[PDB]
């Protein structure tokens, strides 16, 4: 993974859990991390202090992805910044609640589709003219990974029909792209971790699990051919 | 399909198209079918009068059911007419105007997703308790059925991504209700159409034509029928030629 | 299903269970249903007055469709006594034993594959220049259907691998006749039983609820511009 | 990928294309490769010099592995040799030949099925003994790779149909595995190439060009370090420019 030394990448939701692990891990081959919450975090330095010790470099933005203006300002920071983006990874995103079919109303369908289905649009959208210009600089490809789910196939839990769809939703959109931007040599792909019996391998997976599929989705020397993919990380919890 | 003699139907988006046509063939067999638009047909009496030449009966209630308040209206109406839903349709739905992606905003989206997401969900939510009631009675199952589409498994084609994905939505939403409300004896079943009435579509078909809205129709019946399909739910039928093969 | 009166249904291994209800079902919209089991059943004409019962006609042809030679006779024999064949049901199949992997040898894999790949192959092969000649008489088209099953998808139970494996194989072999044939006006669908807590409906089906899609699967009036599905008949054992 | 330095990983099929790549990027990690062929290489020595050039080490073993007794024969000459195995990684297969189903014999289908179906299950129930013995003694997970197709899951090109079959025959025996031997902490993965090195196929690639043994050879070394993908088990990975997005 060469090829990722100085890469400017930007993942939404990356102050905690699989986002975190993973701007650590990109950093380790020289990334440059774009890191984002909808809150501060408590020690913002550390966060950065982890990519450089890592080998990276990278910087910290605030911004709250379910408002689109604030994914055009987000994605506009981060260009201001590093003078563009060679990696989108749409990591934010999650449950936002739970609820059986007929306790829900608009309120809670809106909250969940704003977090997991309006922020990836328009993160995507809004990055798409600057992972066409890094391409066509490069001779190579950009890259988009987002976050799916184990939901996404087989309809998630009771309470969280909505979340489940809005990760089938990611899944198919993602096709669409690879139709509309494989021509712009943007890649596509999707990383979808499982959610303890109903798991082969006996157990939940961790972020460290989770991390090296985005390292690799996001190298061309190590998935230049692929695109349109989704690679599940449940041990074994579907097999598609 | 004896058993769909009598059986309340209440079909989304069904004074054209394939809603049309699944109103006529469930009518064939004695059904009373809810036909839907979210506006005005010219003449609802003829509608209504092929129903009943059909061999059926039914009523027209206009509803624009991309509002979650137009959806318990539609439901509540059926309702009041009939007492009760034995079998709810979603098919009303559709691309909702086409965007590439750098084009796409907020409208845009909110458009395709209340058009094919929010309205199913609110009609399917508002009609549950009338289907639990219904299977409850009958000792058999009640059934949703809702219109799906090949775009749901392959993407769609360039500017109908939001479209695509709202299908998929659609597809994996029944999976959850299947988890949810089997326990009801209520059934959830997809018909996804390839494509309905270019060229280049059609040779993307092995059968090389369109379907017609007379070769959707019986799928439909075929899922709103205990007796035909009373241990099938979770499950997506594709009508479309060969277009895809899953 | 009107259009079903006097069509010529081959089924495979329908003395018993799925087979013998769906040729019960499609006597009842007066099909003409040819009967086949490896063994003679107790009591052949018992069979066929079920169908002349129901509505409809037929024969029993003794015949093992584990040999390709078999295959061949049995599909000349239905065409001589029927003078054609507008629908083949490829019925014949089952696990032949269970076996985990570390005690399969060559005999075992030899029985599982004959029985759930060579048979299907074989008998669709000579079957298909009849189904072309039906489509060309009537205009419309012929039909083959296939049972599969939820094993094709999941892998199955332990020690039914290679059972599983050769239902993943039909499903997919399906796939390419679309491909080769639609062009002759023959349609290609299947049925996939499943296998109880692991059931949404929380029992087994019954052959009775298995027999409908095999009907709505042979009339082109109803599936007319259906070819290359698979309906899973399974109380939601599994949504795929 | 440090965890691979000492692994030993055998091949099958390894003597060119995606086997000769995946053996060659495996050995720069330090890996411990034994190249398989049905046929002797005209010069195993260079072969086995790119290896020992890559960083790696490894062997050579001449095995038809479409006949159970050589799958036994070439576990037993590897592992004579290394005393074990770490991953198996099952690439030998492919077409051989194209038939109409009309024109296929006893012949055509024993062939095609013996080098994609029985090879794989012999090679990998001869060799899971052995993946169980290192899982147990490294206190990790031992790996079996095993090349699919695009062709598993759209039927393949006519005159590929047993071919196609025979590939989504392994996709699912794959599933039955993960089932029998997670307990003994081996991960069963597929790499599913589409078109590897014509226009019809190509313009059906949306990244307009086939694959090269390079852009396939990485997707291997990730399945095959459980530092990478410890916890994935069950999965496919397609590698072809877009050609299908399952």
């Amino acid at each position: 993974f060469s090829d990722l030394k100085g890469k400017r990448i930007l993942i939404t939701g990356s102050t905690e859990g699989i986002g975190m692990a993973t701007a650590i891990e990109l950093a380790r081959y020289g990334a440059v991390v774009g890191l984002n919450s909808h809150v501060d975090p408590a020690d913002p330095a550390l966060l950065l202090g982890k990519l450089r010790e890592a080998g990276g470099d990278g910087a910290f933005f605030r911004a709250d992805i379910t408002k689109t203006a604030e994914c055009q300002r987000l994605v506009s920071a981060f260009v201001e910044r590093f003078d563009g983006i060679d990696v989108l990874i749409n990591n934010a995103g999650g449950l936002a609640g739970r609820s059986n079919l007929e306790n829900i109303d608009d309120a809670f369908y809106d909250r969940v589709m704003d977090l997991n289905g309006r922020s990836v649009l328009m993160m995507t959208k809004f990055a798409i003219p600057h992972l066409r210009a890094s391409a066509k600089a490069s001779g190579t490809t950009s890259a988009v990974i987002s976050t799916g789910s184990i939901a996404a196939r087989e309809g998630g839990g009771i309470g969280a029909g909505v979340y489940a769809a809005s990760k089938a939703w990611l899944h198919d959109i993602h096709r669409n792209w690879v139709k509309e931007f494989t021509k712009d040599s943007i890649r596509f792909n999707i990383v979808a971790p499982g959610t303890a019996n109903s798991i082969p391998m006996g157990r939940f997976g961790t972020v460290q699990e989770l991390a090296p599929a985005y390292v690799f989705f996001a190298s061309h020397a190590a998935s230049g051919y692929i695109t349109g993919q989704i690679l599940d990380v449940n041990g074994g919890q579907i097999c598609p």
